[PDB]
């Protein structure tokens, strides 16, 4: 019993892409409600889980920045679980966590190649969606852990699966899509097809739902490898392949992911997150 009209006015922002083809919105600062959502949300008594990983020297990079800034803008006012995946709990820095916040860490075996390790995340969320996080949340987002919260990431950011417009790329069309191109790769993307160009840094959605991106996904990234062949940039390639094939529900304006070496045109609004330095 939630309709768009509710919460979102893309009128607010005309100037920029608010809808797509396919009937799903794009979240850009201003044209959200989130009083109304939060108000929504906190009756149906909902709770979102938040996965990380972080393996060697991201660890003490990124992992406390990262939760630090989590704490204070994620889903503020609602129940919230972090799931930290690291391969040496003893580096692991321990924050102190807010209302509605607490946390679970595991231990993750270290790959050996970076790209790998990014990679078989795709793997490793799954197996914990089946064991548990289909249990313990209504929505699921996985991010890149050397990512900072800015502004509220709130509740209107959540969606049946939730893509991320890759901040360098929106304003861009598609051939010049860093799309996978070589056929031979699971992850191919024709010269013709495409939507957009999504950001694997952060997607989400319902644990049914990113159990079955990330499922697809790696299935991709084992085709690929049995081929000898690896897409160019890895899992996103695979998750941009997936996104075409499946449409997501809601996609979120660069201004949740921005790259602050784009500077800051003037249709980002207001930032929520940022790429670390
Ligand atoms: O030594 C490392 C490097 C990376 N990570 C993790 O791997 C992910 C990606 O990190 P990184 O490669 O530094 O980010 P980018 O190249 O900007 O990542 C983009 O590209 C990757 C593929 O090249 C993945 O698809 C990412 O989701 C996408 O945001 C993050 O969760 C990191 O914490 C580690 O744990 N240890
Ligand atoms: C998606 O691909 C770009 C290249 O445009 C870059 O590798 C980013 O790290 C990734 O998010
Ligand atoms: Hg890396
Ligand atoms: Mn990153």
């Amino acid at each position: 019993k939630l309709k768009l009209s509710d919460w979102f006015n893309p009128f607010k922002r005309p100037e920029v892409v608010t809808m797509t083809k396919w009937k799903a919105p794009v979240v850009w600062e201003g044209t959200y409600n989130r009083a109304v959502l939060d108000n929504y949300y906190a009756k149906q008594k909902i709770t979102v889980g938040l996965t990380v990983f972080a393996v060697g020297r991201y660890i003490e990079h990124y992992l406390e920045e990262f939760l630090t800034s989590a704490n204070k803008h994620f889903m503020v006012g609602h129940p919230v679980i972090f799931y930290i995946m690291v391969d040496d709990v003893s580096r692991m820095p321990l924050i102190e966590l807010g209302p509605l916040r607490s946390f679970k860490v595991f231990k993750i075996k270290p790959e050996k190649r970076w790209q790998d390790i990014s990679m078989m995340r795709m793997k490793t969320i799954g197996e914990h969606i089946v064991a548990h996080i289909q249990h313990e949340v209504d929505f699921l987002f996985c991010m890149d852990v050397d990512q900072v919260f800015q502004d509220k990431f709130g509740v209107e950011t959540l969606g049946e699966s939730v893509a991320q417009l890759q901040a360098w790329w929106y304003k861009a069309d598609p051939n010049d899509f860093t799309y996978e191109r070589r056929k031979e790769s699971a992850a191919y993307i024709p010269f013709g097809e495409g939507d957009f160009y999504y950001h694997a840094a952060i997607f989400g959605g319902t644990p049914t739902q990113v159990l079955n991106i990330t499922q697809e996904c790696f299935k991709g990234i084992l085709k690929d490898k049995k081929n000898d062949i690896e897409a160019q940039w890895h899992d996103e390639s695979h998750l941009n392949k997936y996104f075409l094939l499946n449409k997501p529900t809601k996609i979120l304006s660069p201004e949740y992911c921005w790259d602050y070496h784009i500077g800051l045109p003037a249709d980002i609004k207001l930032v929520k997150m940022s790429w670390q330095t």
